[PDB]
C-alpha cells in the first residue's frame, strides 16, 4: 500500500460542512462517502444533501437529529434509489418533512461495504483503493473540541463506545519515516473553523485509537 493517501489533492472531497445544533455528523459522513465514489464513478463533485437523509431515513433506523448510522444511511440510499443534492435539497439543521425528489437525485449505491473491524491495516486498504472512507469515532472530549493541530492522541479514548461519524480521507507520517508518527486524515461536520481548516490527523497504528477502524463503511456505486 502507498506510504500515504490524501483523496483530497485529487478532488473526491467537497469543503468542510457544518452540522450545527444537529446530532447528524452520520449524514455527512454517509455524504462524504458517496461524495468521494461518485467522483471516482463520473468524474464529477456534487455535494450531496444531508438534510434528504436526516428528514427520509427513519424508516432504515435512523433518527434525524437525534443520530443516526452511515450504514442505514447507505442502506436507505439503496432503497430509495437515490439521494438529492445539497443545493436541491439544502441543510437547516432541524427534523424536519421528507421532500425526496427523484428528479433531483445526483448519487446512487448499490449496498455498502464493510471494512473489517477494528482493523487498522483493514482500513488503511480500504482508504488506499477505494477512496474516503465513514467511520465512527469517540469524539466525546474537550481535547477533541478544542483540537486545532498536531496529531491527536487522548487517553481517555474509546475503541469500542463511539458518538460520532466522520470521513478517513487519507493517511500519512510525519517526519522522513513512513513507517511512524502516522495518522488518520480525518473530515468533521463542525465548518471549517474547528480543528485544522475542519480536519484533525488522528494517531494511525496505536491500537485503534478513538475506534477509528471499529465501524468503517463505504457505499458501493
Ligand atoms: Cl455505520
Ligand atoms: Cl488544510
Amino acid at each position: 500500500l502507498p506510504k500515504s493517501v490524501d483523496w483530497r489533492k485529487k478532488g473526491y472531497v467537497t469543503p468542510v460542512k457544518n452540522q450545527k445544533q444537529c446530532g447528524s455528523a452520520w449524514a455527512f459522513s454517509a455524504t462524504g462517502a458517496l461524495e468521494g465514489q461518485m467522483f471516482r464513478k463520473t468524474g464529477k463533485l456534487v455535494s450531496l444533501s444531508e438534510q434528504n437523509l436526516v428528514d427520509c431515513s427513519r424508516p432504515q433506523g435512523n433518527q434525524g437529529c437525534n443520530g443516526g448510522f452511515m450504514a442505514r444511511a447507505f442502506q436507505y440510499v439503496k432503497e430509495n434509489g437515490g439521494l438529492d443534492s445539497e443545493e436541491s435539497y439544502p441543510y437547516v439543521a432541524v427534523d424536519e418533512i421528507c421532500k425526496y425528489r427523484p428528479e433531483n437525485s445526483v448519487a446512487q449505491d448499490t449496498g455498502f461495504t464493510v471494512v473489517a473491524p477494528g482493523k487498522e491495516k483493514a482500513l488503511m486498504k480500504a482508504v488506499a483503493t477505494v477512496g474516503p472512507i465513514s467511520v465512527a469515532m469517540d469524539a466525546g472530549h474537550s481535547s477533541f473540541q478544542f483540537y486545532k493541530s498536531g496529531i491527536y492522541f487522548e487517553p481517555d479514548c474509546s475503541s469500542k463506545n463511539l458518538d460520532h461519524g466522520v470521513l478517513v480521507v487519507g493517511y500519512g507520517f510525519e517526519g522522513a519515516n513512513s513507517q511512524n508518527s502516522k495518522y488518520w486524515l480525518v473530515k468533521n461536520s463542525w465548518g471549517p473553523e474547528w480543528g485544522s481548516n475542519g480536519y484533525v490527523k488522528i494517531a494511525k497504528d496505536k491500537n485503534n485509537h478513538c475506534g477509528i477502524a471499529t465501524a468503517a463503511s463505504y457505499p458501493n456505486v
